[PDB]
């Protein structure tokens, strides 16, 4: 154990999520990321089922860890005197969904379809679960180049889901909702709605519709790119203002915006060139 399991390689980045490197497993060669966090720098702590004190990240990590490959597994993690060291399993090629439109500009339709539909599939897996994201961002977004294949990363600034108020938030401000902004309290399957229409807006217009607090509060959304009727409503709806007047993840899924999704397969294949 500690570092003969692994062979580290370049840095891939860093930020509030910590400093990620490539790895290698070298066990079976597995591509993995390493990811190293700060004890300093983490808020949140949690308790495992074990009963050991680590960061809720590792908590939430271990909660939506599975066969489904829409969220990222956690493999193993470690602890260090002054940080954790977490093994997560790594796509390759792969490009995040920020880098991806910073290259690509604003998404077609069916593009922006499939991405999105299975952002909303993982989203679920992570509630089902029992684990609100709170930063649901094109950053957090891993997109699997040969098999089309997205997957949610950094749970960080996550929390266990609960029907009750939520008076805490550290994710991004420009995907947080009305309410966080005005009042500092929000409902985590309504909040998640919200960040999933910046989200929308941002695949579709190749950039997020709000800057400024006063843009978030006043949710008037301005379309800069031609999207089609269907997908400005569905952007509207989960845009709402008052919490209660956005959809379920349901009502998402069931949009006549979201009908005849391309599978996986067939989105690398159109799109990424597989
Ligand atoms: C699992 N994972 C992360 O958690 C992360 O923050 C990254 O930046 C990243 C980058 C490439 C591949 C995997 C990655």
């Amino acid at each position: 154990p500690l570092e003969s399991q692994y062979q580290v390689g370049p840095l891939l980045g860093s930020g509030g999520f910590g400093s990620v490197y490539s790895g290698i497993r070298v066990s079976d060669n597995l591509p993995v990321a390493i990811k190293h966090v700060e004890k300093d720098r983490i808020s949140d702590w949690g308790e495992l089922p074990n009963g050991t004190r680590v960061p809720m990240e590792v908590v939430l990590l271990k909660k939506v860890s599975s066969g489904f490959s829409g969220v990222i597994r956690l493999l193993d993690w470690f602890e260090r005197p002054d940080s954790f060291v977490l093994i997560l399993e790594r796509p390759e090629p792969v490009q995040d969904l920020f880098d991806f439109i910073t290259e690509r500009g604003a998404l077609q339709e069916e593009l922006a379809r499939s991405f999105f539909w299975q952002v909303l599939e993982a989203v679920r897996h992570c509630h089902n679960c029992g684990v609100l994201h709170r930063d649901i961002k094109d950053e957090n977004i891993l997109i699997d180049l040969n098999r089309g294949e997205l997957k949610l990363i950094d749970f960080g600034s996550g929390a266990l889901l609960k029907d009750t108020v939520y008076t805490d938030f550290d994710g991004t401000r420009v995907y947080s909702p009305p309410e966080w902004i005005r009042y500092h309290r929000y409902h985590g399957r309504s909040a998640a709605v919200w960040s999933l229409g910046i989200l929308l807006y941002d695949m579709v217009c190749g950039d997020i519709p709000f800057e400024h607090d006063e843009e978030i509060i006043r949710g008037q959304v301005f379309f800069r790119q031609r999207v089609s009727s269907e997908c400005q409503h569905l952007i509207r709806w989960c845009l709402a203002l008052r919490p209660s007047d956005r959809p379920t993840f349901e009502e998402i899924q069931n949009h006549p915006w979201m009908q005849d999704v391309l599978l996986p397969q067939e989105t690398a294949e159109i799109h990424l060139h597989s």
